[PDB]
């Protein structure tokens, strides 16, 4: 049960590509094909536009991400740059990250606040360090993906980075002896991996794909009771198959409640819950919501509020954002 709380025309006559809540869950950033980033907050009984972020980008803003402190927003653009915006009382464009050869598809901040990752059609993930002066420098280029990189996201607490690619793989990266290495390549999807989400425990990662499945990957540390061989290892422990009629464009795993939402090319939002009597080594999930025509076109993003459990935001190719209350 997913109840509609409100709709806003966030990016009129263009795609709304992505949404991101600030850590406080008080503001929602949206971005899309009109080159603008909009910040949404409640005023009275409605979500309204508090700020419009323009004149940072000359092309589509594909994704946005907030710093763990909530003071900064990053925007990944088809103009091959990522802009950093600082919140002041309004947002100002403070920095432009240049270096990618082609369209930037995603951006994400590490939980330390000291690093961010961007990824690109140029088939790479770049790791950037921010210093005390608010200056940004590329500290590592991660080039092992062989195709267009679609998404980056960091672990909820650790300096562990995940990426998803048109090459059908998910990769994990960490810092080892003063340099960033790919510590896992997760194979199993049969087509493009569009998005990723870590679970509340941080021990698992969900991926979604053009192959119309969600895969659940679990981290196994050396000496695990399950006997997963290590040289941590990641293994697929669940595939949610046969539940999506079209490409799955986005996945969101609620850090508060563990509810797993998906955004699909059939215009529907679905929510799944892990079965609390299932074996955690071979878990099962139940479909708990299936909202047909959630939007009038493809759903590109779902994002759970990090402070209000069950509050879900979604957006669509039709330019709209919707707010929902999930009744479990």
């Amino acid at each position: 049960s997913l109840v509609l709380l409100g709709r806003v025309p966030a990016h009129p006559d263009s795609r709304c590509w992505f949404l991101a809540w600030n850590p406080a869950g008080t503001l929602l950033a949206s971005c899309g094909g009109d080159r603008r980033i909009r910040i949404w907050g409640t005023e009275g009984d409605s979500w309204i536009c508090k700020s419009v972020l323009s004149e940072g980008h000359q092309r589509t803003v594909r994704k946005v991400a907030w710093s763990p402190c909530g003071n900064y927003l990053a925007s990944a653009s088809f103009d091959a740059t990522t802009c950093i915006w600082k919140k002041n009382q309004d947002f100002e464009c403070v920095t432009t990250l240049e270096g990618h050869e082609n369209e930037v598809k995603s951006v994400a901040w590490a939980p330390s606040g000291n690093l961010l990752a961007t990824c690109s059609r140029d088939k790479s993930v770049w790791v950037w360090e921010v210093d005390e002066e608010d200056e940004y420098e590329c500290v590592s280029v991660l080039n092992s993906h062989t195709q267009d990189v679609k998404h980056v996201v960091w672990h909820p607490s650790q300096e562990l980075l995940a990426s998803a690619s048109y090459d059908d793989t998910v990769k994990l990266y960490r810092e080892e002896e003063d340099d960033w290495v790919c510590c896992a390549t997760l194979e199993g999807h049969e087509s493009t991996v569009w998005s990723l989400a870590f679970d509340p425990s941080g021990q698992r990662l969900a991926s979604c794909s053009d192959d119309r499945t969600v895969r659940i990957w679990r981290q196994y540390l050396p000496g695990n009771e399950q006997g997963v061989a290590c040289s941590p290892s990641w293994k697929c422990i669940c595939t949610l198959s046969g539940f999506h009629s079209r490409t799955i464009y986005d996945i969101a795993w609620c850090q508060l409640t563990g509810a797993l939402a998906t955004a699909c090319g059939d215009d529907a939002i679905r929510v799944f819950q892990e079965d609390p009597n299932s074996d955690p080594q071979q878990p099962t999930f139940s479909l708990t919501a299936h909202l047909h025509q959630a939007h009038s076109q493809d759903v590109n993003c779902v994002a759970w509020n990090p402070k209000e459990p069950g509050l879900l935001a979604s957006c669509s190719d039709d330019g709209e954002v919707a707010f929902w209350k999930y009744q479990r």
